[PDB]
């Protein structure tokens, strides 16, 4: 269509733009701990270290209704899942690598769609 790769302004465009990212983040090998919502016990203290609980189980649920149509909105949620994940799980299990891996692909994806916030 056009020759642009950094302007997720329109909601209709950013709509599927995030759908593709979330769609991949869900199919990504590193995306189990986010698929299922982590209770407030199975995790090494969660209600305490986590002030803004967030999981892929609720993200796609909101995306389907076009809830993320801005920039830091979707970028914040995704980061919330990875950043908060490591926060509760000490850098020792394999979950740490999963977030870092899916977090790397995510950053690259928004770079291709034009998301990114900083
Ligand atoms: N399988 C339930 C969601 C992931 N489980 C979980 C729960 C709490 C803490 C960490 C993990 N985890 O690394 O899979």
């Amino acid at each position: 269509g056009s020759h642009m790769s950094k302007e997720p302004r329109d909601p209709d465009q950013l709509y599927s733009t995030l759908k593709s990212i979330l769609q991949q983040v869900k199919s990504h090998q590193s995306a189990w701990p986010f698929m299922e919502p982590v209770k407030r016990t199975e995790a090494p203290g969660y209600y305490e270290v986590i002030r803004f609980p967030m999981d892929l189980k609720t993200m796609s649920e909101r995306l389907k209704n076009r809830y993320y149509v801005s920039k830091k909105l979707f970028m914040a949620d995704l980061q919330r899942v990875f950043t908060n994940c490591k926060e509760y799980n000490p850098p020792e299990s394999e979950y740490y690598k999963c977030a870092n891996i899916l977090e790397k692909f995510f950053f690259s994806k928004i770079k291709e769609a034009g998301l990114i916030d900083k």
